[PDB]
């Protein structure tokens, strides 16, 4: 479809503005340069080699992934310095070890002594150590050890020193995912600040105890979009969603509408005057239901038409009302193309086997994401 | 993974009990035989050749699909008598016509004179007619013409008689999707009855007007699971979800827990005592958020453990509480496998590139679904 005009694509179609995405990627890289920290982009928003190449500024080095299928896909694509940003899967250690042996640098995360115990009973060998990060829970309420829990310091000690030829402690890793529960720069920054200070305190505690911890990593798209100076005391930031942004991030204050690279293109396929509704060929199969539970009106906005809203999604159909009761079927003929702005980029992207990547109205590339586990 | 024990699979893993699914398929076929009607299973719940083969009782004939990608996939798989159960996509008529020419019987649906007009300006040729069904709106509130709207009868007349060598009216098609908004057999049957009687009335109206309409088709999984005798006056039923069922259908009363063929297997990957939570390796990427907006507690139940409930899903993590405040970490060690029963089979299945199909504890096949548009 290279060269094709967007309104020519078969819908529903996930489109990515390459100019916007390139810009988002370069901006995050510059924020990190200004802070003096490295950027380790998380790839789970797009799951593509091409997106990885952009986020990484062409180097193919320094990413985080959320599954072993991503790890393998990006490894096969020539990436390295790959962090599996997930409690290391002790049931699949053979797969992890295969990656650790193929890659110059494959990093894993853990937060349980039994997980460290599992790594010990499956040595890598071959002059390779498990490159282990300690996952810190700093308010996220998910995985990781609490920085004020004595268990944390001891686990860090165990990872760093207890078998230095089989296992090394690369650093601590926190994810301030809680920034999603609060709107406005001020609250986002407070969470960033709490998380940053918790990490810094923990690292200071480690250095006082003699536990070598060379790296410290936090990041979420909301906090990395408006960074605080305290972040220059860390070594690495690992946001991911920012490469695309979405309506959720626009509502949070992370970005402006112009920063959202992603749309789902859909065609009007029906008028129903007796109901006041347009029928479009985008249902939850192209969109997901993210944004609904917090109904369908929250799943997407119609780009350039605030008057319209979603009022129904089935697997392959969506219903649009003017919810001014004042619909104008003449302005939206059957066959015309609307651009939906989805609530959650990661969720929408996971529904598409292909992304139509465009510049100035025309398709310039096709990106095909990996999926699965 | 053939022969493998289920607890051996890499999680999260979508599993289908082949004995349950075979049973569901044969039961629906028998209901239809008892009624004297044909079964045209909709394949969108599973989107696999293998599921199509079961639903179809081995014949590979008589299905409904929801997209041109399904149409093509099932055509390439040797199926025929395929109905595209969707307003015919007038922007992609070349694709439709390619299928109409390759297949003995490719059926399309419409509900707009302009859509019929579009079919006329793109004749099939080669001794082939567009095989057109009229979509009826009988309370569903989606697509189709209302049976009491004079426009319906005229469109049916136009399809049947206005260009009999280019276009034929195969029948009327209704989908009682509204059965999803009401629990209990009685209300489900009322909707089935309203829909059936509306269709029958419309067909009687057609015969009085001299419009040949040989087929009449309704169906949804809730109404076809407890059919009414009035349905024997139709010619065809087209449910789809019943091949798997799910928690939603169990709550509606369509099926019993034993009829649900589908699970998502997930591993406990973490204990968090200070929160009372288990961490499992199934997030929304393996589950979808269906069942949430009507929070996460509604997305799935843990098979054999009513005590547990979901309280959080991120892309790749889920959180389980005992919500008796009384968790018992000893009964759920890290590494153990739980079976989630998802809310909406179709939504969950759309998240998986492979289904692990098993009999008596062991994997017997891998089904790979098509996706996209
Ligand atoms: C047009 C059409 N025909 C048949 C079916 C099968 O219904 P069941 O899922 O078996 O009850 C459907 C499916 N219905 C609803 C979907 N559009 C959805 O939103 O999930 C159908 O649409
Ligand atoms: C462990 C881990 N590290 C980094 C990120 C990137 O965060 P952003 O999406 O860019 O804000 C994540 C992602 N977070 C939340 C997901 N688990 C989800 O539920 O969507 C992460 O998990
Ligand atoms: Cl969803
Ligand atoms: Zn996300
Ligand atoms: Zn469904």
């Amino acid at each position: 479809w290279l060269g094709a005009l967007l309104d020519t694509l078969p819908t529903p179609a996930l489109t990515i503005d390459r100019t916007t995405a390139r810009r988002n990627a370069e901006r995050m890289r510059e924020r990190c340069r200004a802070l003096g920290v490295r950027l380790r982009p998380h790839v789970k928003t797009h799951k593509t080699l091409e997106g990885g190449l952009l986020a990484t500024g062409g180097t193919r080095r320094g990413i985080a992934v959320s599954t072993l299928a991503e790890a393998r896909f990006f490894a096969d694509g020539g990436f390295d310095d790959i962090l599996l940003a997930y409690p290391v899967p002790t049931a699949r250690l053979e797969e992890c070890a295969g990656l650790a042996r193929r890659l110059d640098a494959f990093h894993v995360l853990l937060d349980r002594p039994e997980a460290l115990a599992s790594l010990r009973q499956r040595p890598l060998g071959h002059g390779k150590r498990w490159l282990v990060w300690l996952k810190l829970d700093c308010g996220n309420g998910r995985a990781g050890v609490r920085p004020t829990d004595p268990a944390a310091l001891e686990l860090a000690q165990a990872i760093a020193n207890d078998a230095p030829e089989e296992v090394t402690l690369v650093g601590v890793y926190a994810h301030c995912g809680n920034t999603y529960g609060c709107s406005g720069a001020d609250t986002i920054q407070a969470i960033a600040r709490t998380t940053t200070n918790a990490v810094l305190s923990f690292v200071a505690a480690l250095r006082q105890a003699g536990v070598p911890c060379p790296q410290a990593s936090i990041g979420s798209t909301p906090s990395c979009s408006h960074p605080i100076p305290e972040m220059s005391q860390l070594t690495e930031l690992h946001p991911g969603n920012y490469i695309f942004y979405d309506l959720q991030q626009t509502q949070l204050g992370s970005c402006q509408p112009q920063d959202v690279a992603i749309r789902v293109l859909t065609r009007v396929i029906g008028h129903y005057a007796h109901r006041g509704q347009l029928l479009v060929d985008c249902g939850w199969a192209a969109l997901s239901l993210h944004g609904a539970g917090a109904g369908p009106q929250g799943c997407a906005a119609i780009d350039g038409h605030p008057e319209l809203r979603l009022v129904g999604l089935t697997q392959e159909h969506g219903l649009l009302e003017h919810a001014g009761g004042q619909m104008d079927f003449g302005r939206f003929p059957v066959g015309s193309v609307l651009a939906l702005i989805p609530y959650h980029a990661c969720a929408t992207a996971a529904m598409h086997p292909v992304y139509y990547v465009h510049e100035e109205g025309k398709v310039v590339a096709l990106w095909h994401p990996v999926r699965g586990w």
